[PDB]
């Protein structure tokens, strides 16, 4: 009667039990520790990630009353790029996972750019050389953890993005698999030919004995053998990197269809059908998902720092008491809107890909208030999303009249209205802001035949909220122009 | 037996009684209202300024026990540029005073540059065309206050900077005067020929009937006829703009001696002897003081926003509860000193004179704390003061080995050591940070023979402390590099 989704996020994990109608019948959420050993580094402990996941599985069962034997399948979805390396026999990570947020491995990406590898790597993976992606993280771990390169060389070490790490734990070590969307983010996988790339692996000295089998996004990978499911061998049947799962949960199945998820980072992903579309040094060409013997590619713009800028306001400046306070403060801003925050703490993501940029603020006067400051900080995401979406218009030739939206931070009505005004395009927000987890559930539920099809269409389609652009061209243009100026000035600070 | 100095500053006034040894016997200080009717305007009510001054005169008398008949002369010192225009017969300001801080008349200053007068004004006044100075504020009041141009044309209105206003009020309207230093700030006075400049008055259609008589900085201007001094015709005998009063108070009497006052703004002033130095269009050539028949000139770099950045923290961001708290927060910063705050809310002052720049922040990361942000905001003034002092050693061939410092904010020992460190120059620090009020009292006391001469020397020089540069070249150069980047980037945001 139900499908469980596990959504293993950057700051928290969640498990959600959905029924045949696509409705939430049970759920549990648990934060886990974030580690910053040096500025610019972000790590997680993959065991503490795994316990967070055990906790929410058990929690969703405990609170709902539902037991494992009622679950038709499990979908898994996850913060992408984040890299685990673990000993195959003891199942222990050789060190902390390194988060997609981290830039600890940036020297290794810099050297790759120095040695001339840009276009080769972009033509195989669709990606920009950067420490965002898993390849340099696996190289970092092989360079810096004593003994590890030799073990990997001896076949004793496994690599996994978090999806892979989860299925391995959930099967108690039986299955080492990743799906095409997560593999496409490692910068080790050739997204054209659909295989791990030997040349990139030899170049970074990564033995291929580390690597999981890659499979589609909707098939039974294996069955649980695990405490919180115990005794049921529940099929693990749906897997996608979170931003692709969101793309899926949006039903963005046709070429051109685009969503943005507003969370710790924000990720604009457009389905480009069964063929990949050309790059530049601006968007990423990536894999949406593989299902029904077909692979759908996607174009993506990545905005690394979005809701985590709010967390900085809370934690770093202590300007706000909690993160929900940002929305109240910002609603109360009285300034002309001439302050701009460009919270690019770790570098600017799409369409700039400038790793050396850091966060900056512009247009401050003696009248600037806490409220003005918080609002500017929120609006950065909507402006950079425009940067992205206009680039995708240019790169796609595809005019875009509808942006679908989801993610915890999409709950802010004024932000969503600003986003539509600034874009001059309609913005439709999902009823259930966790379409990430729904997308994983849909993939799992199709695999095990809980749902027969994609055209069990928007059968289920509860969702609505439409934000229609109501800002005149003049205002919208002056706003965006100040943003572009702020970004160009941010880029000139290269100390 | 005693001298009183009145220091009418930007946010408060103060009155100090000093004995013949220069010691403080009594003081009183009192804030008065600040008005900001539009973003970038700053105004005072001149009547409120006058009541704040009667208030602090009375308080110094009440708290010291000294009485007006025991006061040998009065010195007067004031926020400069700040412009008051009044009716000679009612005594009433035609409108709010317009503060040196405001830029409301900046369209007037732009049109003067457009019309090609920059070199003419600079040659005559030593100054850069800007709405910082009194000239465009008078023109603004004559543009904007109904009927005032015709009254001024009819000889019915008087202009004065705040020294001139307080002497008018203290003598019950019998004396309309200003000293060389304050008049040098108006951009209406020719500091070479030592007269009001007729060509500049015609250009700005300001009638000479508005203008006070311009006199030396140490002579009997008149006598009080006023409540707080009632029954004593107390000699009013010393007057300088607050910053030239600081230079005097510090005994920087010789060519090359230089001070910095850390106050609301920060203003570095070097005595250039009896000739001017050549300025760049990057420093101001101004009058330091006229005494003993001679006129001493000065070079100055003005930094508009220094301690007012810290009031912005308090009142705009509410990042700090009180201004003093800044010191504590910054002392506690653990970041690597890579955040820069360029708090140029009203434009950049010297050496930039960029009226379009606004406040900006750079180098922010997830680890930036309140304490780092506060510390960067405090260090701005030290970095800009080095821009200025380097410019000055550049325009005048001469190493500067010692900067004397005063002002409220020089009480911050860490900011002073940082100041010395990044300069590689010794920094002294006056024993009494009210060297402004001291320099005024000196000027009044020389004039009435209370002290006989300048070489009643350093006789009284009661003082030092000392901050010796102790940061290596590598560290200072990197700190500074990052500051020049941040300002270059701030000047690129020209939205």
């Amino acid at each position: 009667n139900y499908v469980m989704a596990i959504d293993q996020g950057t700051t928290s994990s969640r498990a959600i039990i959905f029924d045949r109608n696509g409705k939430k019948i049970g759920s549990s959420q648990k934060e886990f520790p974030q580690y910053f050993p040096k500025s610019g580094w972000v790590e997680h402990n993959a065991n503490e990630i795994w316990n967070s996941v055990q906790s929410v599985i058990a929690g969703a069962f405990i609170e709902s009353g539902i037991r494992p034997e009622a679950i038709a399948g499990i979908g898994i979805t996850n913060q992408r790029e984040t890299t685990v390396v673990w000993d195959k026999t003891t199942g222990q990570p050789i060190a902390n996972a390194i988060v997609w947020q981290s830039r600890q491995s940036s020297p290794i990406a810099d050297q790759l750019k120095v040695d001339g590898h840009t276009e080769m790597i972009h033509e195989k993976t669709g990606l920009v050389i950067d420490a965002y992606f898993s390849a340099t993280k696996v190289r970092w771990l092989l360079d810096n953890i004593e003994g590890a390169q030799e073990k990997a060389d001896n076949g004793e070490l496994l690599f996994g993005t978090i999806d892979s790490w989860l299925v391995w734990k959930l099967t108690d070590g039986q299955v080492h698999v990743t799906d095409y969307s997560n593999a496409s983010r490692t910068m080790l996988y050739n997204i054209h030919k659909l295989e791990w790339d030997q040349e990139i692996l030899d170049l970074l000295n990564i033995p291929s004995s580390m690597l999981p089998e890659v499979k589609s996004n909707s098939e039974v990978y294996g069955h649980t053998r695990s405490y919180a499911f115990y005794g049921s061998e529940v099929p693990i049947a749906g897997m996608a990197g979170d931003q692709q799962a969101a793309l899926f949960g949006q039903m963005a199945f046709e070429k051109g269809m685009i969503k943005n998820t507003y969370g710790t980072g924000a990720f604009i992903v457009m389905n480009t059908g069964e063929e990949p579309q050309l790059s530049d040094n601006d968007l990423l060409t990536t894999i949406g998902y593989g299902i029904n013997g077909k692979v759908y590619y996607a174009l993506e713009g990545s905005i690394f720092v979005a809701g985590s800028a709010i967390q900085w306001l809370r934690d770093g400046l202590r300007m706000i008491e909690t993160s929900p306070q940002s929305e109240e403060l910002a609603a109360k801003a009285k300034g002309d809107n001439e302050v701009y925050v460009v919270p690019a703490f770790t570098g600017l993501g799409a369409p700039y890909w400038d790793s050396e940029a850091r966060g900056a603020v512009f247009g401050l006067t003696r009248g600037t208030t806490k409220e003005d400051f918080v609002r500017a900080t929120l609006q950065a995401v909507a402006y950079q999303s425009k940067d992205v979406i206009d680039t995708m218009k240019k790169d796609s030739g595809i005019d875009i009249p509808l942006l679908k939206v989801d993610g915890g931070a999409a709950k802010n009505d004024l932000l969503m209205q600003f986003q539509a005004d600034i874009l001059d395009i309609d913005v439709q927000r999902a009823a259930n802001l966790e379409t990430t987890a729904l997308g994983a559930a849909y993939l799992a539920g199709l695999a095990v035949g809980f749902w027969k099809d994609l055209d069990e269409l928007k059968s289920m389609a509860e969702e609505g909220q439409m934000f229609t652009p109501e800002m005149p061209a003049e205002e919208r243009d002056n706003l965006y122009e100040g943003w572009k100026q702020a970004v160009a000035a941010t880029q000139t600070f290269k100390f």
